């Protein structure tokens, strides 16, 4: 029932976006993020961390990851970070909150960062 085993694979958000992630035995998250819209276009590299020895008292597993919105096809001069927890079981979820910062002048820094939320499931919407 390990968090390593549970997190590794493909997840889909409410908006249709696809997360493909491998959770390493010692806390690494690596993979890609594709489709719908943070500020997207094809696949982007994703990296993060998770608690590889979580509590076994029914608590979720803390994690986070980052995508910089630059690949071979697009550069949005922005990066998003998702912070959340994985909940296992038949109805598994990654529940997140997400910050998206765009590069700005000092003057526009006040409007540099968006906040949203993303819920990921194992099955498509």
């Amino acid at each position: 029932m390990t968090a390593e085993a549970g997190i590794t694979g493909t997840w889909y958000n409410q908006l249709g976006s696809t997360l493909i992630v491998t959770a390493g035995a010692d806390g690494a998250l690596t993979g890609t993020y594709e489709s719908a819209v943070g500020n997207a276009e094809s696949s982007y590299v994703l990296t993060g961390r998770y608690d590889s020895a979580p509590a076994t008292d029914g608590s979720g597993t803390a994690l986070g990851w980052t995508v910089a919105w630059k690949n071979n096809y697009r550069n949005a001069h922005s990066a998003s970070t998702w912070s959340g927890q994985y909940v296992g079981g038949a109805e598994a979820r990654i529940n997140t909150q997400v910050l998206t910062t765009s590069g700005t002048t000092e003057a526009n820094a006040w409007k540099s960062t968006l906040v949203g939320h993303d819920t990921f499931t194992k099955v498509k919407p």
